[PDB]
DNA sequence: CGTTCTATGTGTACTCAC
DNA sequence: GTGAGTACA
DNA sequence: ATAGAACG
């Protein structure tokens, strides 16, 4: 059980204090690559976890980022962890809260921000409407017949447009 | 023929068996 | 190592 | 979004 007001605050603590351990060397993830997503990006009044998105700049780093995740000074358990999804139950001023971390390559930034803000039913109703047209939309790309179709694309709003859906700010998405 | 309702996707990390 | 089958998005 | 079905 978690409300937006400190959900905002928890993410503020972390914007500066996420890092991983790359073959002995700690490396800090900088906020120009931390994105809030999920119900927090959609400004839901009440949350039941925080979903952060971590953008790694080169592929060779994916294997090491999340399995070796380190947040400065706060205890947490990993329930699950791989190289593109990890889940952490963290201690917030004597409160236990669920933290889901994901990772996207730069090449995936909009596709991944889209997919990971949601809401769920939004996603089910766009991945459907695009399959009809012999496409498939997932976390990583827009694919027609197992080949990525190139889109001169950078942010979310251009992707939502260039595939043919009305763009609504996170809060008003469904 | 219009109004209303309904349904619809996809991938990751995990776990036991052969 | 593969991989069906599951928890959980 | 969109299309198929029940409804009138
Ligand atoms: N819940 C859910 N999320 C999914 C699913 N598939 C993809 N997603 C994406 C969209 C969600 O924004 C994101 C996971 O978000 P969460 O499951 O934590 O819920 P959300 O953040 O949207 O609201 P919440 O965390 O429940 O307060 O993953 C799915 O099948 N179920
Ligand atoms: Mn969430
Ligand atoms: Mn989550």
């Amino acid at each position: 059980m978690l409300t937006l007001i400190q959900g905002k605050k928890i993410v503020n603590h972390l914007r500066s204090r996420l890092a991983f351990e790359y073959n002995g060397q700690l490396i800090k993830i900088l906020s120009k690559n931390i994105v809030a997503v999920g119900s927090l990006r959609r400004e839901e009044k009440m949350l039941n976890d925080v979903d952060l998105l971590i953008i790694v700049p080169e592929k060779k780093l994916l294997k090491h980022v999340l399995p070796n995740i380190r947040i400065k000074g706060l205890s947490f358990s990993v329930k699950v962890c791989g190289e593109r999804k990890c889940v952490l139950f963290i201690e917030w001023e004597k409160k236990t809260y669920q933290l889901d971390l994901f990772t996207a390559l730069a090449e995936e930034k909009p596709y991944a921000i889209f997919f990971f803000t949601g809401p769920v039913s939004y996603l089910i109703r766009i991945a459907a409407a695009l399959k009809k047209k012999n496409y498939k939309l997932n976390q990583y790309g827009l694919f027609k017949n197992q080949t990525l179709v190139p889109l001169k694309i950078t942010t979310e709003k251009e992707l939502i447009k260039e595939l043919g859906f009305t763009y609504r700010i996170p809060k008003k998405r469904l």
